[PDB]
């Protein structure tokens, strides 16, 4: 069996998709969480200076979604056909594009709060509406069963709701999708034991 | 055989990776390029309001890298092992993260030029150095043969060099990698017939 070590900050953030996948597939791993103080040292040892990274039998993988895709290959989370695997990838990237717009690392709280509130007020409702229309009356975002795109929806929406609690008031179908992901036994079991962090 | 129709603006931009893949695999397709004037109408018909899109026997795929990955599955461009396929994905996303930082759509030329010059002066050299160190003395970025990560390197660097011609003066190994991609017969054949656009 592979010996997995995940390194990230002590937060859900970009590592959480990987953590959900390990939970669903019942894979034991080391969930190494670093303090901000240790980051400068660690950063200088990494080929691209970013986390998360996943060490697999000592070899270092990077890029959260590249890693997530790797872990889901030949599993029920991948997507059931080659084109549905493309749809999974496309939804994940649509979500990731938006999350990547937020100035997470910005130091000036004034401009940071202003930019968060712009994105959440003007851009977020538009994306929520497109996702809701895309989902329509289907059970899951892609195909006839849960995929890691549904996981990423729940993760991303969980963080957006911290800043904008009314985000999904006009989207009961997207709320239902969150609840369905949160109710999957392995995911529910992870949610109830994970460290509690704002982000 | 699949009937492919690619829709994008009249530019290399985000569609070019797909165009290189079709060239390499010797796949005929419709390269539909829209004028800015027609975009409002077309945009309102798309599930996520963005291009490129690829219609495959009438069914619409979106997200440039999702599409690229779909087209390279079960081909020699994918990566030779499952972990090398993860490395391909990770390099592509590292490149894409940086290209996605540029305010391509910004209307105020003053702030746009300032932001381009900040990214190109302060961030670009750092990434170039990380890529150069990652490549080291290997022939290609991943494994022992060309992958679509090498294609995306060449595409992204081609556009960066428009704005910063000295970008690779300190990176002869990255220049060599560009030339090797540009010399692949099917790619060279595409480069010599493609429409000539700034971006
Ligand atoms: C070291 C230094 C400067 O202090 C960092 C500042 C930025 C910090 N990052 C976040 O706060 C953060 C939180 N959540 C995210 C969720 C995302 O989407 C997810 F849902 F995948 C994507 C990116 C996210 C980034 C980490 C420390
Ligand atoms: C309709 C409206 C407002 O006029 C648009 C403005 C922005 C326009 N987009 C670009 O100019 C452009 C060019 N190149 C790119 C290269 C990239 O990386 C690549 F190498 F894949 C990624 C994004 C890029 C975007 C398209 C029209
Ligand atoms: N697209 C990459 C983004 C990685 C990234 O930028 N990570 C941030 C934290 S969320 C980071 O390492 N920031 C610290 C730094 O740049 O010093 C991924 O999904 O893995
Ligand atoms: N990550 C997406 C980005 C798609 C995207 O934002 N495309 C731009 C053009 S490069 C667009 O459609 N802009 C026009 C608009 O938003 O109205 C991809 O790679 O396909």
């Amino acid at each position: 069996m592979p010996n997995y070590k995940l390194t990230y900050f002590n937060m859900r953030g970009r590592a959480e998709i990987i953590r959900y996948i390990f939970a669903y597939l019942d894979i034991q791993y080391e969930d190494h969480r670093i303090e901000q103080a240790d980051w400068p040292e660690i950063k200088s040892t990494l080929p691209f200076g970013k986390i998360p990274i996943l060490e697999v039998d000592g070899l270092t993988l990077h890029q959260s979604l590249a890693i997530a895709r790797y872990l889901t290959k030949n599993t029920d989370l991948a997507g059931n056909t080659e084109m549905e695997q493309c749809h999974v990838d496309a939804i994940v990237d649509t979500l990731d594009d938006f999350m990547s717009c937020f100035p997470w690392a910005e130091k000036k709280q004034d401009v940071k709060e202003q930019m968060f509130n712009e994105l959440l007020t003007y851009n977020a409702p538009h994306l929520m509406q497109d996702l809701d229309t895309y989902l329509g009356g289907r059970e899951w975002l892609i195909g006839n069963s849960v995929t890691w795109a549904d996981f990423y929806w729940e993760i991303c929406s969980t963080t957006l709701l911290v800043f904008k609690p009314d985000l999904l008031d006009n989207h009961p179908r997207l709320v239902t999708l969150r609840k369905k992901v949160q109710a999957i036994p392995a995911v529910a079991n992870w949610i109830k034991r994970r460290p509690q962090t704002k982000l």
